[PDB]
């Protein structure tokens, strides 16, 4: 119970489903999480109260036909980052395996990202991450979420430090 | 750039670093966001103006001396989570490796539950369920909050289909 109930949803009709049912329990204030622009679009298209948008840490992604070489990137990815004390959120979404980091700076992210690309290349993966570049790119899709009339809209971040530059 | 700026810490001293720099910045609504109820007690004093309740998923931590015993276990983990489509994060904090899944239903986090369970015992370790599953000691320690003078509080979970009975 609380003022504000947030769905954290990465499957859209999922989202719906649980906004429906907070909506029918009598809740007044309805949050909807999601690295997704598209689940934020629609969750303020069905009845969203407050969007949520997940903007902090870097998102290292290993990309690969074998899955037994995704995995084997990702677990020294794992063991590294925590030794620096990062928190390290992974998923498996097809053949992308996405895992992202917070809680470091950002000169360790940098060590990590530099780690990630020898690891693919050793394992024959291939690796993407972001940048300063989705940067840019998160303050266009929240300037096209308040044209679509968005009223309320959150911004998330691990380190509110690097992400003011 | 948004209405309300949510800062999302596992260090209190990160956290009012953060809520700092932003309210010098001129943020009219900074919101404070942590599975730590002592973070969120420590930014309602710092003056937070919204508090956010991690209340989603599961999460087990595993407990030992040797480290790569905790990692194993938690390999093994991952392997089987990912199977079930589900996200987990991972922190290791001391000598507790903490474990979150979310994005599966009540019926996966009690396999994986139960899997740690016997992980644990394959490795050596001690696993313990330290977050989930227990609406009443949340509700409690959101009582805590508002008598401690928290105006807003926000309540995040993925699965509202079992947390309804906090309503
Ligand atoms: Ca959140």
């Amino acid at each position: 119970m609380g003022d504000i109930l947030i769905v954290n949803a990465k499957d859209v009709d999922e989202m719906l489903k649980q906004v429906e049912i907070l909506r029918r329990l009598g809740a007044k204030q309805i949050a909807v999480e999601s690295s997704d622009w598209r689940i934020l679009q629609e969750a303020l298209k069905k009845g969203g109260d407050i969007l949520i948008v997940n903007g902090g840490g870097m998102t290292i992604t290993f990309r690969g036909d074998d899955l037994e070489a995704l995995l084997k990137a990702a677990i020294e990815m794992i063991k590294q980052a925590l030794k620096f004390g990062a928190t390290i959120t992974l998923s498996l979404d097809g053949n992308d395996l996405n895992i992202n980091i917070t809680g470091v700076p950002e000169q360790v992210r940098k060590e990590l990202a530099k780690e990630a690309e020898r690891l693919a290349k050793e394992f024959g993966i291939t690796v993407t991450r972001t940048g300063g570049g989705d940067v840019d790119e998160m303050l266009k899709q929240v300037e096209i979420l308040r044209r679509l009339g968005a009223k309320q809209i959150a911004v998330e971040s691990d380190d509110w430090r690097i992400l003011q530059e």
